[PDB]
């Protein structure tokens, strides 16, 4: 009676297989990792790409890795990173590269996009931030700079419906992600004709959002027996959010990754124009909870340091980094020059130098002005959120890899002024077992899970300091 499910939860720097075990009258969720594998940007001919087969391939040998191991699998469920989609021709094979939302072919597209149809038009019919990397856009740059691929397209599949569709044979669009696309108009949960017709896709390559939960077809263990391939919350951060343990209105959350995603739940979206001057989204979530948030640029610019530094002990740099004073290198993370410059540690000196502060130059300096910047980057959003809402929090819960940094943590607490819980670390992979349970019939709603994960996960509560460095920091720049 107890189940197992199989969550795949691919990410920019990694992707992971990983094992649940529930069972309801125990209140126990168990989860173990079958087979984590690298997943980053490659250079392709020219472009930034992901290698989707090599990502197939890696599902697949975590899958066939429980199924030798005989056990009874109940259900498998995918979620990934937003925006990006693979092209399929008439019989399933891959239509041009799998290119990258880091991939520059949309720069100017975003500008000509609000310039022609209209800034507010665009986010009044989608209620999505604008960035310049939304699918909207990538369909304009592949329309616009590949026109002989376009008769071959037959279908364009959202990155976790491709997986999916790869194991089951069978296509989906599931609707938490379709959001992600600026492509779906929030009073109907379709497609937009007009946002469609700009782009240059046609409606015929996709099918209507499927909210998460149902059955999108069968993947077969060498075996024989037939398991169940669900459409879970597939966009990772709604996977996320759903096993973030949130507290009722007065909770928020960041889903730290490679991008930070800072927000909260709401029953109805913002689209005024206090949402469109903070350039905030309101995303797809489990139940139609939205998921009203902004993009924070995140670990992605430390994840570049290490890389170009040579670092490859991160916890010994944040130990490090805890040693030095704090606020002498601020810079905008969110700043467009980070989407994917050619060196990172580069950029960042050039921005701290642009506004006259001392340049981060050790490893532990250029960390340093991350975690500082990052974290007073988290206290503008959340200020921006609770003032949008009319309703302040009492508490943000940090939750992916994120979450394990103790040092960000605590700053993060100490800037917003707010109780900091941190965990669990793996939630995008959790909320995607979440739906699993739920269409199983082993798990009622969203809540209810929360409840499983808060008394089954390890949570760490941060307490704002009001004496921290970055505390007097923020308390100069109000008066
Ligand atoms: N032991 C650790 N201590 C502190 N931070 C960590 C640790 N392990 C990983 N991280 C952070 O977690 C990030 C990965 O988070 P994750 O949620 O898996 O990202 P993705 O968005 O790629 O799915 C890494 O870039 C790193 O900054
Ligand atoms: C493309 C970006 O990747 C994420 O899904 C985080 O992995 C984020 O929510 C999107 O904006």
């Amino acid at each position: 009676t107890f189940r197992n499910c199989v969550a795949v939860d691919l990410g920019a720097s990694s992707g992971r297989v990983m094992l649940a075990r529930y069972e309801r009258e125990c209140r126990s969720l168990t989860l173990r990792e079958i087979h984590r594998f690298n997943n980053g940007l490659h250079s392709q001919n020219g472009y930034v790409t992901w290698d989707v087969d090599s990502l197939e391939s890696a599902i697949r040998l975590g899958l066939n890795k429980v199924c030798a191991a005989g056990i009874a699998i109940d259900s498998i469920g995918i979620d990934t990173w937003g925006v990006d989609f693979v092209l399929l021709d008439q019989q399933g094979q891959r239509v041009g590269l799998p290119v990258a939302y880091r991939d520059s072919r949309t720069n100017g597209l975003m500008a000509q996009a609000q310039q022609q149809l209209g800034k507010r038009d665009i986010y009044q019919r989608s209620g999505i931030q604008f960035l310049p990397f939304n699918t909207l856009y990538q369909l304009r740059a592949l329309t616009e700079q590949q026109p002989e691929l376009i008769p071959h397209i037959a279908h364009a599949l959202l990155m976790p419906d491709y997986f999916s569709y790869r194991l089951t044979g069978k296509m989906n669009w599931e609707y938490t992600n379709a959001t992600t696309t600026q492509l779906v108009n929030i009073n109907s949960d379709d497609w937009d004709e007009s946002l469609l017709a700009w782009s240059g896709a046609n409606k015929a390559w996709f099918g209507r959002p499927t909210h998460p939960g149902n059955v999108i077809g069968h993947w077969i263990c060498p075996q024989g027996n037939e398991i169940p391939v669900v459409a879970v919350a597939s966009h990772d951060t709604a996977s996320a959010v759903i096993a973030s343990p949130l507290n009722g209105s007065r909770a928020a959350y960041l889903s730290s990754g490679t991008w930070s995603l800072m927000g909260f739940e709401s029953q109805t979206p913002f689209t005024n124009d206090t949402a469109l001057a903070a350039n905030i989204t309101n995303e797809g979530g489990a139940e139609g909870r939205y998921r009203v948030l902004k993009n924070i640029m995140g670990l992605w610019l430390l994840q570049r340091v290490l890389q170009e530094r040579q670092i490859n002990d991160l916890p010994a740099l944040i130990a490090a980094t805890q040693a030095l004073p704090a606020c002498r290198f601020i810079i905008n993370p969110n700043d467009d020059r980070f989407i994917n410059p050619d060196e990172m540690c580069s950029e960042i000196q050039a921005a701290c130098r642009e506004m006259a502060q001392p340049i981060p130059e050790s490893d532990a300096e250029l960390a340093r002005c991350i975690f500082d910047s990052l974290a007073l980057l988290y206290a503008d959003v959340l200020h921006e959120l609770a003032q949008l809402r009319g309703e302040d929090f009492s508490q943000l819960h940090i939750v992916g890899g994120g979450c394990q940094n103790t040092l960000l943590n605590q700053l993060c607490a100490d800037a917003c002024g707010i109780r900091v819980i941190a965990g669990p670390v793996e939630a995008s992979t959790l909320g995607n077992i979440g739906i699993q349970l739920m269409t199983l019939d082993e798990l009622n709603n969203v809540d209810d899970f929360r409840q499983v994960v808060s008394t089954t996960a390890n949570l760490t509560t941060f307490t704002p300091n009001p004496d921290s460095e970055i505390a007097h920091y923020v308390a100069l720049i109000h008066s």
